[PDB]
């Protein structure tokens, strides 16, 4: 790599074809609609929780990935660590404006499930949300005694689902809702970073904080 | 303004709210549609011909706009200085994609009209248009003896209309074809630029050359 | 603010007349330069650890700045709560090759001090600073028994100090030092972000995460 | 090449390492310098000149770059086809600035030489270049019976020199002075665009128009 690699104005300029949206724009989109049930995954799409699975794999498992399958971590991760995990902006503008329009408000996670969990109640505190609007986090996946993300789309009649991972945007694709993509922060520790747009989705502006 | 102005990582990295689109994309939603007929603004939409109408202001009207209502100028840029104006490269691959879908290609232009024109020429030439695709290019607007850019897309039932000015996609909204947007040149001298994205419209990445 | 706002080539193109450089350029401009003195400020430069300063607020003083002149805050967020702040990829790049270059690493940050810190321990061990190279944390301020910023950049003879607030780079300028700006990510909690290249600083790309 | 390629908050923020400048950082950075000679390359430095070129390359050498090396091409360039050249305002403000300077300006450029010219005459005009400042054009190169560009630059005693392309800067470098990068634009047919700030050299912001 070149110590002065220089730059050009075709580089400078150049975009990428992303269909980008404001969360104005998004509203608008839905005026008029009535109440509806909408969904949002967690992890870097309404907290920045790396500190907590950065604190997990220097604790559990610092030479690989094995923390991610030990109980021991996902109990610190979901009992606590999530004071520490900073909700974001964009977040915090999509819930309130659901919360306008009376939608129920669903979360539901990739991450694995507990004996209990305090996540629930730090998102419905950080986030303000009215109890009348607020749904226990749901934790989804292929265990036994699980349902997929796909499947409590179409359970809870999720019409717009929010999230930063490929498989967000293609579970809402499977059951027809309409996934929205949030950014996620290039300081996340899940890394590489997924590229917002892959499937042609919505995707919202500045949405990385 | 200061000197040293500085910048954020939140100014680097924000973005509009536009729906970019590539020529790629285009061609896609397209695939399996049978011909049909589509049109193209010229002016900083298929031709930079700022060159044209630079030496036309410093001959005949340094001080002011009046060149533009001067036939003496209009004749030398219909009849010529498009020699000097310059292909965009985002029209040479719409025109090639259009030519073949067997599409057939209509110009529509804003400029005065003349007694002769060497304009259609210019594009089917530099263009590589066949002529059977090719159609002359049509000089609309509000005098007598015309009809508007709105009442032409429906006479020639122009499905797709591509366009750098404000004016351009709202003619196609107003007769409900899919006015998709061209960026103007920074160095065009028509100016100030136009707000592409304006209406929600497409915008073609990169569509500045 | 409008639904549509558009976008022009010459606002995607803006740049800002920012000196921006790489760690490859920082280490040529240093080839052949005996071992020397460097500092680094410590939050938002080589630590993400608005995650404990989140957690400070929301525990000692939800509805104002009070966590920030709270001792009870402050034992926390200097014996442990660093383990959840995120090492920034730009610091490893940096401490790395100033240990290979042989240099002294010196931390100099504005955190009121405590009775025992971790903090010194926590930089050691995440950036693998070998201990010929490592000096404990310098907790500088204007209190009493402290001494400023600037006068510790003097006191160890430090020649180059990296840092992302305006007061990182200005106490470098007062004793002739070399002041080098990192970004500060868009998710801190420290807002606004501050303005990298206002003093007409070197300012390091890419240096948010 | 994907259909949807996608994005990321990374690559959105993503800098070049380059010294950009703006024309206020470079005025100030003269600040109580007496009078010096200063010079400018031509071509897409102080004018968007691709329309002759592009009609040149039409008219005389469609499949090659013959035109060129032809006679014929560089008497109409350099008597008449400028009429055409777009001045740009980053050399509107760079001369108006060195004119208040009471600078000696002096224009250099690599255009094959001819019997007359009128590009100098050009120059004076579309710049408002008072006659005491102003110099003709110096048509360097490496033909019999000239001097290269960085001769020119050492016998003027040349202490700026701006340009567009890698041997402006290369030239300058060579004799000492201080080269200073413009942006060609991304329009213009003399492809590819150069790296700016390959040398390390400084690059004026928003310099290609
Ligand atoms: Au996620
Ligand atoms: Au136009
Ligand atoms: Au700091
Ligand atoms: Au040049």
């Amino acid at each position: 790599s070149p110590l002065n690699p220089g730059t050009n104005v075709a580089r400078l300029a150049e975009q990428a074809p992303i269909h980008w949206v404001s969360v104005a724009q998004i509203e608008n989109s839905l005026a008029g609609r009535p109440p509806m049930a909408v969904g949002f995954d967690i992890d870097d799409t309404v907290l920045f929780s790396s500190p907590g699975f950065w604190r997990g794999k220097k604790t559990f498992s610092p030479e690989s990935e094995d923390y991610l399958k030990n109980p021991v971590f996902w109990e610190k991760m979901n009992n606590g660590w999530d004071e520490f995990s900073i909700p974001k902006e964009v977040a915090r503008q999509l819930i309130d404006m659901h919360v306008r329009r009376g939608d129920a408000i669903f979360f539901v996670t990739g991450r694995s499930p507990t004996k209990t969990e305090t996540v629930s109640k730090t998102l419905a505190d950080n986030f303000h949300i009215p109890a009348t609007n607020m749904n226990p986090v749901i934790f989804a996946g292929d265990k036994p005694g699980q349902n997929t993300k796909s499947q409590w789309l179409q359970d809870k009649n999720i019409r717009i689902f929010y999230g930063d991972s490929d498989n967000d945007i293609t579970a809402a694709r499977d059951v027809g809702a309409r996934g929205i993509r949030i950014l996620r922060a290039s300081n996340s520790t899940y890394k590489p970073l997924p590229q917002a747009g892959a499937f042609g989705e919505e995707v919202i502006v500045n949405s990385e904080y």
